[PDB]
């Protein structure tokens, strides 16, 4: 097996409309954010723009491929492949990606799909200009599969391990927790993972 | 039947352009906004930014499936499926659609389409920094179906139940009421839902 | 013959890249604009920015069905048919369309294509603030088809729905038609001037 | 032949990639702007936003037909149709097209593409608010394409489509043509290089 | 062969989706910047506003064809080839390209992607208006392939040869040095192309 042929094949039949459980249990989605920069800032307002590197994990069984004598990874469009609907709750803008999507697979299975994101949030920007800072909380879940179709999990390295050191802006600290919340809308749970950025100006 | 097939057979079968009916009875749409925040306000200009969740209800026959021993709900791509053309009568600036678009589809035929979006809005404004607050009117409705073809309907959860505690605004009261109108362009009623958002400065 | 039916024959068969001229007489087309609001205006560049809609009607026979037991009318997308190829000759900005792009067929081949346009003009912006107001001139035509391809033609109340809660208020619209050979081209081409007499709210 | 079957062709036989040379000798494309607006001017950053009419011209044999009783042209979107990769070397915005994307074809071959033209530019700007007015020079070129396989060549009064509204009045245009030898490539790539004298007005 | 036979026979079969990688080596591909504007600079947040060229080079030997009695390269939409994943890793908005997006390929499977880009960069503006000027670093790698499947190699020339003289700025100096890193995230290693420009604010050299 070569690339042009596993890109064929994942291609001709890789069901990008499909959420790969299996056995009717959930698909496991891992999400973890490393912050690159932190743009613009309103107190006033409670706004923030920033620029993260979302890391996206999960695995689609039915993109598998005996790699015996073949390669063990190729990189993928992601409009041929399923990707998880993840949305973030507090988002006032868009996300832009800056970065080519492509994701990668791996020959078991296994999908790593990390775009750069620039994005504005409305949060808590309170304190930002002091000593211990503001926290800003952002939320990303799946917007439209609940807890028996996909779970989210957070997964490190350092908060800044790829902070921009030109930022008017320092990273405190990082935390990541997960939450599983019903709403009036819907019979069933829907997770989330939760990232607290504590930050100030420097 | 698994969702591979489920989805397989909404996507060959579906059809996007062909609204509905049954029985040449109306499609009968539930619509309920959620604000999520409110974002720029300009009491000199009369305009509005807001975010809010449109939730939209309706029924495709065409879409049903037999769910025994089967999913008995899936998320499709809204390009494949018909969805309503509604728009609101007072923006001022295109929809900015922040979330992954896709319905969620039950095996009866119901289908639930919720997105999440920024829009700007040209209404009244005045008072928004008084106890009173101001009454900001939004009427969204089928922009070329009559009332013959489309219906819609508001539905009712708390006021502030999505709402951001972050926003410098705060949600006073909320009120949805069902309107039919005859316009000079055309013969035909159309229906729209008006949703009356009363909030004010905090 | 149901929705179904008319709406698969006009996929398969409408040709929207053929102008639907009929005896090599130029295809009629009406245009007249509602203005919704009046949201930027800048005394000093000339410039505006204006909401409007734009509604738009021809006849394509090709279009036509037998409406004995069946629908009248039906909404079909644009893409899958002819549409003028109407530009504003001194817009500033590129459409932006708010509302979504749907025409009108009715059974006899006539089509409404009625959408609502943001859009930045140049113009005499010169008096907005005195009693007599400012007047505006926009000028639509066929772009690339010339008077015996395409005629157009203007064809209720002018604040009809205008905003009541613009900064603006409109005195008077009037609409002409037009009919000019530049140095360019040896031919003629059809335009309708629309102008606007709208001043500066109390 | 009606202008169905003409179009029918053109697009069955669509090329769209196909540069039309004809016995290796280089396709000739014509082209002349006429300015019609000067919307923003910064004599410190040295940038123009400018609108201007992109009158485009070439011969494409292989779209020819025989035109006895048949019309003698017609208007064909121009994904259609092979276009000249022509760009600004000294733009610093991407081309906003402000009109309809069609081109008129004549039965003989020849093509007539003239798009309106929204872009800032970076130029020389000193001296516009002075008798003498600036001198702006635009370079437009084949992007890809050398001397052997394009060659562009420049071909009415200077302000015949010019707004009378805007700030700025032109004084004169003159267009040069340039053969330049880059570090890049060996060999030659022409352009137009378009002089815009313009001033302030008082 | 002529013009119309090459074309049709690469948008064909030429998997834009699949790397062309040659006995399992990496594709080699070149990068250099050419700088052709600076527009806007802020000392304060540490943000640079670059236009400039970006000439890509490689091989695609799957691409090749005999060019006896035919025409020795073609140009060809981008979206009919393979492209290099290739991002700068401080950008802080996504590339504008301001071109055709039209790679040119010679008969022996060599293409050349040129795009002009403006883009906006997070980096060390301090010191921009000063003799000095700013060193301003920009680095591009391949996103998702590693050392093993594409290295990335700078192409002496003259640093302001295209560079605006209408521009507030002036470059004083370019620099490009090749990386090869890795992440905490991944195993493998990287490689990547960083590029160096000393520029300064015009008016900053005054001798009189
Ligand atoms: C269909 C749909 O949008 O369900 C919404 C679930 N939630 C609340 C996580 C967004
Ligand atoms: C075809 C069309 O746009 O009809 C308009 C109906 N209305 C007034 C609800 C928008
Ligand atoms: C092909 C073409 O653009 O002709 C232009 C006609 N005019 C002057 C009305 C725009
Ligand atoms: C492939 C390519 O971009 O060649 C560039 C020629 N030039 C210098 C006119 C832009
Ligand atoms: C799949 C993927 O994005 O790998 C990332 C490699 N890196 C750190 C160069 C961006």
């Amino acid at each position: 097996l070569d690339r042009a042929d596993i890109l064929y094949n994942i291609r001709q039949t890789s069901r990008p409309d499909v959420i790969p459980t299996q056995r009717d249990r959930p698909v496991a989605v891992s999400v973890s954010l490393k912050f690159i920069n932190i743009l613009e800032v309103n107190e006033i307002t409670n706004e923030v723009d920033v620029v993260f590197w979302q890391q996206t994990t999960w695995s689609d069984r039915t993109l598998a491929w005996n790699s015996s004598h073949s390669p063990d990874q190729v990189s993928v469009p992601i409009s041929s492949l399923w990707v998880p609907d993840l949305a973030a709750y507090n988002a006032i803008s868009k996300p832009e990606v800056l970065t080519p999507q492509l994701a990668r697979v791996v020959s078991d299975g296994e999908v790593l799909y990390m775009p750069s994101i620039r994005q504005r949030f409305s949060c808590d920007v309170s304190g930002v200009d002091t000593e211990s800072g503001a926290t800003c909380r952002i939320k990303i879940g799946s917007w439209t599969h609940h807890s028996r179709e996909i779970s989210v999990d957070p997964t490190n390295s350092d908060d800044s391990e790829y902070f921009s050191q030109y930022s008017r802006f320092e990273i405190l600290d990082v935390t990541q927790k997960k939450n599983s919340v019903t709403y009036s809308c819907c019979p069933e749970a829907y997770e989330d993972v939760e990232v607290s950025l504590n930050f100030r100006k420097k």
